[PDB]
């Protein structure tokens, strides 16, 4: 009625405060955070192909303008446009313009065939003064500016082209808007001009804009390019009695288009990452991230929160006694032990298949906390210089929407594994208590503060038989009921 | 003391490993699929109606075109419409094509309403050879090919209809494309010819397009078509100076459009389901499928995973002892029970008190697991021939983002269902031990496997006295109180 | 062996029905609402600011039509669009509506900045029996009706607007369709008119259309609405042979556009709230809400359930004896207690320590239930009165998404929280009595029904000395041992 034996956990100086069903902040012994905060200063080159536009946005690119010739033949899975590209060519608009950098972005490369078309008595290869390479006058290369002959002749042009490959076809073509009746009578003397561009299932049909536009680049005329896609099977019929800016052939379509398209002034660094934000990429293999909605690869779900702590051990309580409102600060072998004073002194020692038992179960969660890939690539915009209306309101619901649920997720995701990680600690403790008590059986007695008094002669070796699960409660039953009771 | 009572749970062979928030798998006794991953080789007609379209697809049958009567008068919830379905008449394009297809198919049924039109001088009921019904020329039979009079005459045409009706008409119209001047005035006179359709609210003014397009079923030309709502107390007004494809009437709108379309190649059987998918209709009452995305009707959700498991057991723990880590394979009439050794011999004896328990807070939960019906029909289109652009790729971003939210969603509710599972199971094990405890208090011992130790002679029906909790205590205490401590 | 002391929980009569993994229903003492089913019957003018169309909706509000004075330099969080709104102005329409319309509500402010535009020697400010302004013949007082001279003359017109200021412009212009090629050459003298309206990267070119419609206020022609947006750095330019209706200068536009617009006949009240729904507002703390999707400011998130009850208490069991399937309904001063029965007579009394360590993780939660600000302005349209295809069909599809993945979360939530409140209640009365069984040790016995057997003389502050843990088991203890087994 003498040697005592009590069961314990480990407690640390002060731990971290984390977030559970019940309480707001429960102080636990480790914590993981699962936002990540951080960036790279920089976009790393592999294992993505990445495509610097430099001076040219993909649009001037794919037209063929002053400065992009770096990108012929370039091939991405993310195009880096930059902020501060610029015009260089002569002033145009594209009617759907997001729509073709779309189309073009997601496809994925600049593979362009050349075709010749033999277009009539008109002059062809006009350029100007407003799309200087050095100094010299020119134009987009991928496109043809069509004219009047020196005879003063634009005849009805005709032309048509079969695709009977096995890839579809990007035509891209413009039409030319005059600033005033005498502009258009001296290039293309017809007058109105005209273009109307067809497959067998489709028509697009422009007539020119005469009229005065503000100075660009000396020109207050303008050209609106337009683009056909031409499927294997399909062809396209060229017709025009003026105006028109011929495509010189036509890029290829990838059957599958799975790249995409990255606006940030961000540098290319030398980093390796497969997640790319436009403040830069990271690296990181946290769940979640507060950067930036718009990430292109494989990335953490984007997450309002600052931070979400995700307990990785037991409830920290601090301060001849074991658990009940006490945590053995001394105990750095294991989760629980034994904490015993016999005759040759007192003793703590670690029980290893119960802290085993613990971690398995909130390190069992280690592994399917971050499960799931999140692998995207062409997604939407989901910044705007300017209100558009009517679709751009609707994208801008659409990731709200989106960024609202994640993170509700993410709340809840992490205040129920808390709870389950508090509960199943608790649980391996009152586990362990018990089991002693079902060796001791009536040899002992109930203290009431995580401790069992032992009514008997109790030795180290007799300890140990305790702790290691060999202790025969019948060698010491009479010595110990004697006790208990006279 | 000699006597021994053991209280343990079923277990079987080999069990089915499941998901928790800890463990990625735990073997339980029993657990069931909640991915429908079969479907069904064809659609069902019951209970829903289905029309086909065969060779005919949506905007053809709205036309009238040759092989569409079968659809006249027809109505639906899901319109089949089929990948091989092919145009029998003059070409033509639709501007907002998917838009006219989304209403016709939503609105759900061909109910068009004749109305005569006093055309002017104008020759009515132009034909073409590229519209033929059995080897005649022909035409749209819901529209009315307008031509200049024997006397070249095209006059300006002017004419109203007034909607004094309880329903909104759906009018569709054309405009005419000529391939060459000479086309335009050897049909019309006037060069150029001109549409203008108009409500109180609205207008549409057209302009013809003359110009060379790809032969296609004989013909170089085409035809624009439009289309105009006119709400009860509105009017509309057709006018023309040329190349007015006309309308003979109107569709009628529902005011309730509750429609949809499912263009797909799945035969049409005899079979019995509200579920419909692009691959067939689904039979099942799983809460989720990993079929397709594409799904209209009474359906499971769509989601990622091939498989989720939800226990509908407890623990399997495989093969004198009871409980601790043991399970009876032997026990195969309820969930936990008694086993026991006496002079008379063994036996083992289910309990239905704790079985009963058990089972009300599990399938308590398969029944909260097939609630929610989710009936949906008009959604978005979500599979696509080639890319468009902004539009198309917000449709598809929509859809993703909700496929990974359900997908999130059905792995957190598994593995919560199934941790509650576990937890209640195990803890009808520890309630039915505690229950047998508190029957015996002071005459038997926890032996630590189980098992109670009786420190009296407890005789085959002082067993079921137990089992049957009418075991009285003082009628043995002085007899127990012996053995245990003398 | 006489004395008893009893450990319990309260109850009362009738308690209310909740939700939980488990139970299809669980009496509980205490539950909350979670769903709001109840709005104001009025719109609640701060601490917001409504703006109230009136007669006037936002649109003929920005052309400054007759009877729309009022909201001249009006400035709104949320502007109050009337349905019974009236047309006071010439016949017109507005080709992208609904994004001028979103770009207005949402800018926020009608702050119009008047500018001279020295057009030719056209004659201005044209006016309209169609749009009288207080029995005068007048027109829209934002726009500038451009009519030939009286010299028979409409010439070129050429004007430049520069921005050059710090904020971006809004201009408002429209363009003139005739009935007749008479009103044409009467108004205008050129056959065609024409406007082309552009910046340095932009540009809309319209031609008039010219043909009979309906009658509306005595008119058959028409104008159409566009607008222009200039930057800052940026200019524009009016180009036009006729048919011009011209801007009296722009409308500033904010840099941060946070404002919205809510469509309703509700009047406008003198209440409080941050939540507006096309129903009237909201006053509440709750985090759900079943009136209206349509919701402005800071709202509840809208669900379909009608009811979600959370319960705020522990389970309830209605009707010498203590917990173990027995509530105490005499228990009313705290949540746990003690009932025992010595010499002196019997008595109630409860547990502090018990009863807040419950509360504290009950309403512990029920503050970060509702932690959510979920502040939203500016959204989607949410209904809409016809069909019109593609886009509308993806607005629809996208809220009903939304609404079936915050109606799952709040079903879960509740679920989740409630199974985990009846979890702490009945792990806080079991962690009650472990504690009384901690003091007792050997000098008692369990009852069977919560109930312990004291076997030893104990009067009431002895039993005091039990529910205060100052009692001293070693006093009673050999008097208690003798009595147990002798
Ligand atoms: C004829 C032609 O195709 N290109 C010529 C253009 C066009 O006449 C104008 O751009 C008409 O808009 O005018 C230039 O002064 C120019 O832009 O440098 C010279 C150039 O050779
Ligand atoms: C030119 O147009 C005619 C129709 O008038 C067409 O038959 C022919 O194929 C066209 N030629 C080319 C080269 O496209
Ligand atoms: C992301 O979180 C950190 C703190 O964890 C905070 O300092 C930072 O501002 C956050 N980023 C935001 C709010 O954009
Ligand atoms: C014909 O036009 C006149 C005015 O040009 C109009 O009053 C009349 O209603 C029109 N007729 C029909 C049948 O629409
Ligand atoms: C659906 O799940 C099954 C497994 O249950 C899998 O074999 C099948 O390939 C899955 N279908 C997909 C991924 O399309
Ligand atoms: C008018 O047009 C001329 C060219 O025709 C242009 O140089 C000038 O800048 C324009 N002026 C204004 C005020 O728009
Ligand atoms: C909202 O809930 C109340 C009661 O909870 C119900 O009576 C009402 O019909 C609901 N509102 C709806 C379904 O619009």
């Amino acid at each position: 009625g003498n040697p005592v034996i009590c069961m314990g956990h480990h407690a640390v100086a002060n731990g971290t405060m984390v977030k559970t069903l019940a309480d707001d902040q429960v102080e636990v012994v480790t914590a993981q955070e699962l936002v990540e905060s951080q960036n790279l200063p920089e976009l790393c080159p592999s294992p993505l192909r990445l495509v610097d536009g430099q001076t040219c946005d993909i649009i001037n690119g794919a037209l063929g303008s002053p400065g992009c010739d770096h990108l012929n033949g370039a091939e991405w899975d993310v195009f880096i446009e930059r902020p501060n590209a610029v015009d260089t060519c002569y002033p145009f608009d594209v009617p759907e313009y997001q729509s073709l950098r779309s189309i073009l972005a997601n496809n994925g490369k600049f593979e362009f065939i050349a075709e010749e078309f033999q277009w009539n008595t008109v002059k062809q290869n006009g350029k100007s003064g407003a799309c200087k390479r050095a100094n010299v006058n020119d134009f987009f290369n991928r496109l043809n500016w069509l004219v009047k002959s020196d005879g003063n002749a634009y005849p009805l042009q005709n032309l048509t082209k079969i695709n009977n490959g096995d890839y579809a076809r990007l035509y891209i073509w413009g039409v030319h808007h005059p600033s005033t009746d005498t502009e258009q009578t001296n290039l293309y003397k017809n007058n109105p001009g005209g273009v109307t561009v067809s497959t067998k299932t489709s028509q697009t049909s422009v007539v020119p804009n005469i009229g005065s536009r503000p100075l660009v680049r000396g020109q207050s005329s303008r050209v609106s390019f337009y683009w056909t896609i031409v499927e294997p099977g399909d062809l396209i019929v060229f017709n025009t009695i003026g105006n028109l800016i011929a495509p010189r052939g036509h890029y290829k379509l990838n059957n599958q288009k799975k790249s995409t398209i990255l606006n940030t002034a961000i540098p290319i660094g030398s980093c390796v990452s497969k997640c790319h934000t436009d403040k830069g990429s990271l690296s990181t293999t946290k769940p979640f991230q507060n950067i930036s909605r718009i990430a292109v690869g494989d990335c953490p779900r984007y997450v309002k929160q600052g931070s979400l702590k995700l307990a990785t051990g037991m409830r920290n309580i601090p301060e001849i006694a074991g658990f009940i409102e006490n945590g053995w600060q001394g105990l750095i072998d294991g989760w629980y032990g034994f904490r015993h004073q016999n005759a040759e002194g007192t003793g703590t020692a670690a029980d290893l298949k119960s802290t085993q038992a613990a971690i398995d179960q909130i390190n069992g969660k280690l592994n399917r906390l971050i499960e799931k890939t999140n692998d995207k690539y062409h997604q939407i915009e989901k910044e705007f210089e300017q209100v558009e209306g009517r679709i751009q309101d609707l994208e801008k619901y659409v990731e709200d929407t989106k960024i609202d649920l994640w993170s509700y997720n993410a709340e809840l995701l992490v205040a129920l594994e808390n709870q389950h990680t508090i509960d199943v600690t608790d649980s391996e403790m009152n586990k362990l208590f018990e089991r002693v008590r079902r060796q001791l059986r009536e040899n002992a007695e109930d203290k009431g503060n995580g401790c069992f008094e032992i009514f008997h002669k109790c030795d180290n070796n007799c300890i140990e038989s305790i702790r290691n699960g060999t202790y025969d409660h019948d060698i010491y039953r009479d010595e110990a009921i004697n006790n208990r009771f006279q």
